[PDB]
Order: structure tokens, then sequence, then C-alpha cells
């Protein structure tokens, strides 16, 4: 409870009438670092103080469930999930986010 | 974590978090967010759907709800191509 | 519990603008929860054990409906939304009292 | 009582909800336990108890009546999702139930 | 628990429901423990248990049969999302 809070995992996918390019991490930087350690890629947002938030971290691996398993090992649980679709000329893409919480 | 009710967190995206809206009992929202809350509407009603937050990190809003004993119980989003609107429902028992 | 059951709350939006909050479920549960804030005009004088999909509420704050459900011991167990210069949407929030 | 999942499907059309068919998917013995004679097996008849179906439906049209019967048999809603089909406007929503 | 983790079940969709292929994503040891011989590892074969995959799929067609097997191994459904224009729906399962 002293280090409670939220981490959101994001994933951009595409379907043609799973393939991963980048798993994004949003939340307080100290929490994301505790959970993911050196798998965290902070290049898009470097050198932030621990009590600041980020929406631009991402992970050095490409399996979604691999991110979820690490969150579970740190006592975070999935509490929500949403997805939004898009149509294009055929390919259709979507961004999915998975909200995790530690009590 | 004293008096029960719902607070809904919303934002419209294209992540770029333009503005985080707060809906619910006005007294509950002020308990949770204090001066991070700009009301921006002129007397106040018991319920609002037009409060919004000064900061732009969604998880920072979620974390403050957690500190007051609110839990996320649902979320939904809708989009049409030309953006999207996402909503997160919190509840304190 | 003997008075257990589901109530679904819905509303049509456009892009928050809430025109009307709909209420679906067994009528006696809806009446227990919302009392005089319930508008039964589109399905009046129903027996307490029959189901309706046509009640709505006389207020337009969604969280006020959620708060009343909580006061009667109902909890939100699911949520879904369907989308389409203005696009409309329907969102429903499923509540359950066990 | 044996564990399992039952999914409830609802073809909707769009303030009120469009009265339509409520479909039931899962192991047939579970669906029959839950719904009894409100279950319509005419599109998948004479199935053995341990086989699965995705073609049962209910003889009433109120979704919450189906949710209530699931609750009476100890099933709980664990997920839901809908698909928007723009063309009025029709959507399909499914509600996943689980008895552990 | 020692063998805790996530398995995500997917189906590409378009009496109504028609499901062709049920995809399985997660750690390969977990997918194998849950699904055994019903699992199709041909698309991603010769994989060590501690590695992850997004290319397994199931030999049967009933989504609830996949859900029931997950339950039998102590996995629970924690989230669900769908997107479409045809549709793709995924069900996230977790064993603590």
């Amino acid at each position: 409870s002293r280090r409670s809070g939220y981490i959101t995992i994001g994933y951009r996918g595409s379907y043609t009438i799973r393939r991963v390019a980048r798993i994004t991490v949003c939340g307080k930087t100290s929490l994301a670092k505790e959970v993911f350690g050196d798998t965290l890629n902070e290049s898009r947002d470097p050198d932030r103080p621990p009590e600041r938030y980020t929406s631009r971290y991402y992970l050095k691996f490409n399996f979604l469930e691999q991110a979820f398993d690490k969150l579970s090992e740190s006592g975070f649980h999935m509490v929500a999930c949403s997805s939004t679709g898009t149509c294009a000329f055929k390919i259709w893409t979507s961004y999915t986010e998975y909200v995790f919480c530690r009590e």
C-alpha cells in the first residue's frame, strides 16, 4: 500500500481482412522501474525523477503476456482493458491498453 | 475512505492526453483531487460532468483515487475515424 | 439473497452529453432502487415480477444513478459501448446485487 | 455442481434496447441446468450432455431475465464486449458468465 | 505461485457466432499444461517451456471449451477486448 498505484500497458496492433512492435508503459516512473527493471527502455523519456509520471516508456521484449507476468510478480493485477479500432484501405489497426493496479 | 460513491475519469485522445475530465458528486471529486481540480464553471450543483484536472497523466489521476479508497470497476472507449473517448469508472464502497 | 438480480443502466451519447439514462431489469428491483426518480411512462403499471427494457430516469447525471445503485447494494460488474461532425454512441453499465 | 462458462449473445439495433434473439453458448448440460424449459434447442437438438453448442437461444427476450437465471444457478458475469456494425445501426454484444 | 502467469485466448470473428480458429498467447509451458494434446504448436515448434509464443492455436472450435479447460487449471478470465470493422476478440486469463 505504501507503493500502491497504476501501470498501464499499451499495444498497437493491426489486422487484415498477433504481431507486436512495441509495448508501452505509462505510470509513475519509480513503479515502472520497480516492476520492469532493466527491461524498461527509457530512451523516449530519459532521466526522470522517481515521483514523476511518464507515458513514453516501453519494453525491451515483444510478448504482451511477458509484460503481464512481470506485473504479476510485483503484485499488480489487471483491472481494466479497452481497445479502439480503425479502418484503412484492406488493413485495420487498433490500440489496446491494459490497466494494472497494485493495492 | 469514508463515504461511498462513484467518480468517472474521462479523456479524449487521438498517447496524447489533452484533458482529463472528472464526473460525479462534486463533494467527492473535491475530496479526492483538491486544488488539482479546476471547476471552470462560474452556484455549484451536487453532481458535475464538467470538472477537469490540471495535470495530464491519467495514472496520476488513478493514483489519487486509490489514495482516497476508490477502485476502478469498469472502463469503455468509443472511436470514429476522420479520434476516441475513453472512460474509467471508479467506486468507493 | 432473495431480492438479488441485475439492473442495466444505459445512455446514448454524442461527441459528456447525456440525453437520457435508460434502466433495464425486473421492475420491482428498479423501483426499489430509484423510487420516484424513475419514469415509467413508456411501460406503465407493470407487475412487480415482470421485466422491462423501457424505464428511464428523471435526472441526467450517470454517477447519480450509480450512487443510488450502490446505496441499494448493487455493484457494477460489466460495461460496454458501441460507437458509430457528430458520432453517437450507446454505453451500458451492468449492475448486479447478489 | 460442475464449473463452466456460459456466454450470452445479444444482437442489438440502434434509446431503448432492440428486442431480439438471446443466444446461449457453452456445454449443453450447463445451459440446460441454468435455463430449463426457457432454452430453445431447435437449432441444435438432441445434443449429448457433455458436448458444446453455440446455437442455443432463449424463449424470452429480456437480457436481465437471463442474467438473473444465471445468478440463481451461481454463475457470475466475468467479461463482456460488443462489436459495432455501422450501416439503423446494429451491434452484437456478448456477456461471459462463469461458475467456478 | 511458482507457475503463475497469463494466457490470452483470441478468435477472429465475422446460432450467430462462428469461430474458426482459437489463438493462444503466453508462456509455452503454461499453454501446454492447460491444453495438452488439444494444442497446436506446429506454427511455432521446438520451443523451450520458459519461452513465450503468440502462434499456438487449438484443435477445437468452441470458445467455452477453451475457457472451461483454463478454469480446470486454475486460470480465471480477468479482461476482455474486441475490435472489428469481421472482428477480433481476446480474453485475458490469469492464474495467480
